[PDB]
């Protein structure tokens, strides 16, 4: 479209040039929360609907965690055309996160590096924010627009599992799904929660807390993993997920790797790398987890999606749904409709009746 070109070729390069990436993020959150967004001209077709996690999703393209950390822009994000919204990560207590600067744009790589460190308004603030629009959300959910909440842990916590359990109790009742994010690269020790008898201990506690919520307030629980896992870690996670009946996986978080070939001047900043360089690392991790789980565990695929092709690759690899984030700094909001339009076109071109028919299609080749 005309908006797609104007945003990618003019508005975003201008914004990028005037504002550092953190400031641009904050402005984006404000604009979105006010609905100051281009028209989402795209009308979701029936072919894009997916049923998974105990819900209808009008389209399979969601906003990944980290854009709306504190639940300030949820309605705006639906207005953008996302089929689902995930907020967070939210930590139990408020916390500032790392010192500034902590977000870096790598334009030559279509990538970003961030070390936010779980900056969060905390559970109580977010709880109240979601409660103010709880019924508005229940209507959205019923209409195929669900809400996920991603739960973190505070930097100085002495009991990680207890942080997550607090999150389940406070925000679980307000969410269609919860995410245990045990994959931020930017909280010391966090990704060690991805190992075995200990991941099983953590997840058992989170599920117990979830199962204690009243039925209408009982979310699905997903685990979000990194793209930097060993084969051993992957196998272990798949094992535990099956054993405990975790509802789904989010694959992947950002990478602590630095693929060969990055050009940006800021490539050696500490933090998680997102965007194009993560893309195929993420697709491959979807592929592997789909096979380890025998296609029985729904996957939300995320990392470097900026086109329909990138979305379809993840779906065919085993994702039921996809998310994006970093593409917005390069393309802006029009990327959402672009992705959806392109995905629909490809699905038709490859002889799929809808998204659902494409899920895991590469494993049946
Ligand atoms: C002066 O600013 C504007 O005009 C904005 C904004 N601001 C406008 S006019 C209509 C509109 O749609 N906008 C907008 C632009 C970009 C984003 C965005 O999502 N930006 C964005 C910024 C940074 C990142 C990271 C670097 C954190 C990944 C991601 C997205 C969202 C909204
Ligand atoms: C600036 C920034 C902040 C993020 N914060 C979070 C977070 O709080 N929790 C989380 O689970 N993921 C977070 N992510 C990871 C994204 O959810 C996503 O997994 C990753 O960026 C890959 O998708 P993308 O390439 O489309 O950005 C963040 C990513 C970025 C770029
Ligand atoms: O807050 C952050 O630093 C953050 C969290 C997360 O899960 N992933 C990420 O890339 N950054």
């Amino acid at each position: 479209t005309g908006d797609e070109r104007f945003y990618a070729e003019h508005l975003m390069p201008t914004l990028q040039g005037l504002l550092d990436p953190e400031s641009a993020h904050r402005l984006a959150v404000r604009f979105t929360s006010l609905g100051l967004l281009p028209r989402a001209r795209f009308q979701d077709s029936d072919m894009l609907e997916v049923r998974v996690l105990g819900h209808k999703f009008r389209n399979p393209v969601g906003i990944a965690a980290g854009f709306d950390k504190h639940g300030e822009a949820v309605d705006g994000l639906y207005k953008m055309g996302f089929g689902f919204v995930e907020i967070g990560s939210v930590t139990p207590k408020p916390q500032e996160g790392n010192p500034r600067p902590r977000v870096f744009r790598l334009p030559e790589d279509q990538a970003v590096i961030n070390r936010y460190g779980f900056n969060s308004h905390g559970l109580s603030v977010v709880e109240h924010r979601l409660r103010a629009r709880q019924q508005k959300q229940a209507k959205l959910t019923e209409d195929g627009l669900p809400l996920g909440v991603n739960l973190g842990k505070n930097k100085t916590s002495v009991d990680a599992a207890e942080d997550y359990a607090e999150g389940v109790r406070v925000l679980g009742p307000l969410a269609d799904y919860l995410v245990v994010n045990v994959s931020s690269p930017n909280t010391a020790g966090l990704r060690s929660l991805q190992g075995k008898a200990e991941l099983r201990r953590l997840l058992t506690k989170v599920l117990q807390e979830r199962d204690g919520l009243r039925r209408v307030h009982r979310p699905a629980v997903l685990v979000k993993i990194a793209p930097d896992l060993t084969s051993q870690d992957k196998e272990d996670i798949a094992s535990v997920v099956k054993e405990l009946g975790i509802d789904g996986l989010i694959v992947t978080n950002t990478t602590v790797s630095r693929p060969a070939g990055l050009q940006g001047a800021l490539r050696s900043e500490t933090g998680g790398l997102s965007g194009k360089p993560l893309r195929d690392l993420s697709t491959q991790t979807i592929r592997e987890m789909y096979a380890l789980t025998q296609g029985r565990v729904p996957i939300i695929g995320v990392g470097g999606v900026s086109s329909g092709q990138d979305a379809l690759e993840k779906i065919r690899a085993g994702a039921s749904l996809v998310q994006l984030y970093t593409a917005l700094t390069f393309w802006g909001p029009p990327v959402v409709g672009k992705v959806k339009r392109e995905l629909e076109a490809l699905l038709k071109e490859q002889g799929f009746g809808g998204v659902t028919d494409a899920i895991g299609a590469d494993h049946r080749r």
